[PDB]
């Protein structure tokens, strides 16, 4: 039940984006879910600092937080947009859109 | 109430870590807390999957969590440990155990 990537479906009219989007109108986005506790799995990749924090929140849970399972390296995926032209462009690489990797931070 | 990093005093003790650092007993780990919510503050450095997260967060919040708060840039210290031959050694630049800057990821 730890830190790891799973499916996340993304429509870009539920989030209000198809004003400029028009094509895909779905996309895989993925996210990150499950914990930082220890024991740690081997591949979270956690910094000393999500370390150092998760034996804090131990220790002290009403007043320090656990450590975040989040995104650690992003993918590009292709938009085609509309421009301020009114013209559909291409955007091959639209930067941070897609989760690669997960870890805890 | 937005994501920022806010203090946090770590003993090195209390993680039970003192059977390695001898010296320092405590330091400034800081942390980062606060909400990753609309609308975005203007240097929470947002990567589009956190956008885009937050938003499937809004229209399904049982399904989709939200964006977390974390560090996204971390700074070392020093520590005086005990060596496998039983002697102190300084490591100059422990790496990754203090806040520089947060973000919502
Ligand atoms: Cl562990
Ligand atoms: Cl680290
Ligand atoms: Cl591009
Ligand atoms: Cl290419
Ligand atoms: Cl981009
Ligand atoms: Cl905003
Ligand atoms: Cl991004
Ligand atoms: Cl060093
Ligand atoms: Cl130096
Ligand atoms: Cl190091
Ligand atoms: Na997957
Ligand atoms: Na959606
Ligand atoms: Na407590
Ligand atoms: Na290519
Ligand atoms: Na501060
Ligand atoms: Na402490
Ligand atoms: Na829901
Ligand atoms: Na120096």
């Amino acid at each position: 039940s730890h830190c790891q990537k799973t499916s996340l479906r993304v429509n870009f009219e539920d989030i209000g984006w198809d004003s400029w989007i028009i094509a895909p109108k779905e996309y895989e986005a993925y996210e990150c879910r499950g914990g930082c506790f220890f024991p740690l799995a081997d591949d979270v990749t956690p910094t000393k600092h999500a370390i150092v924090q998760t034996l804090v929140h131990l220790k002290f849970p009403t007043k320090v937080s656990k450590a975040c399972c989040v995104p650690t390296k992003l993918s590009p995926i292709s938009v085609l947009y509309k421009d301020d032209m009114g013209v559909p462009t291409l955007k091959y690489h639209y930067e941070g859109m897609s989760v690669a990797e997960c870890g805890c931070r």
